[PDB]
């Protein structure tokens, strides 16, 4: 029963969401090469995903969290890329969205960089690009990011299937690129809301 509630640009909420979007962006260790070469994005659409049965499920897991971490979820805005983005808005985060060759386990990841996010839209390292050019660095097609609320509670941090026993979450601390955002990997997928639908373009820099 999802519902997708287009957010007006001149809402507070279109505003602080595209802010978030825009200021996350950073440059790859690839040269673009997955997510392709941009500085900022044309932002298309912004729509609020609404869905009783999901956040439910999603309020539920974070009551259990917070009661096993001195009432604090350890909620977090966090962004989210994937191929899978449209059968995420219905029927939520599950382990078919859980990414079995990742580098914090076989959970689902987000990233506080939406350039991060951006990389996993057209599937691992951008796949073949836009299914329309091929193109990894597309300008033309439009990409899709989801902005969700994640109950990381007691994370599991790592410098560089099932939680870390004692924890909810693993935190990816970035130990080289002094410049990259932390990653978060959830093995529960109760544990995340889709939040925003953001519907946009990478802009070619001038
Ligand atoms: C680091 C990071 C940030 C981000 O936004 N997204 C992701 N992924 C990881 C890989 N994913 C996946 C899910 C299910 C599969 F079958 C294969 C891959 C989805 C998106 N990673
Ligand atoms: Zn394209």
């Amino acid at each position: 029963g999802t519902i997708l509630i287009d957010l007006s640009p001149d809402d507070k909420e279109f505003q602080s969401v595209e802010e978030e979007m825009q200021s996350t962006v950073r440059e790859h260790r690839d040269g673009g090469h997955a997510g392709g070469i941009f500085n900022r994005y044309n932002i298309l659409k912004i729509q609020k995903v609404c869905n009783k049965k999901l956040w439910e499920r999603y309020t539920h897991r974070r009551k259990e969290v917070s009661e096993e971490n001195h009432n604090h979820a350890n909620e977090r805005m966090l962004f989210h890329g994937s191929p899978f983005v449209n059968a995420i808005i219905h029927k939520g985060f599950d382990e078919r969205h859980a990414y079995i060759g990742g580098m914090f386990g076989a959970g689902i990841y987000f990233a506080e960089n939406s350039s991060k996010s951006n990389q996993y839209v057209y599937g691992i390292g951008g796949g073949t690009g836009c299914p329309v050019h091929k193109d990894r660095s597309c300008y033309i097609c439009h990409r899709q990011l989801l902005f969700c609320r994640v109950t990381l509670g007691k994370s599991f941090l790592q410098f560089s299937a099932h939680s870390p026993p004692g924890h909810h979450s693993v935190t990816g601390r970035p130990s080289v690129n002094g410049l990259a955002l932390a990653e978060y990997v959830i093995y529960r997928g109760e544990q995340a809301y889709p939040e925003y639908l953001i519907t946009y373009q990478i802009m070619r820099p001038e």
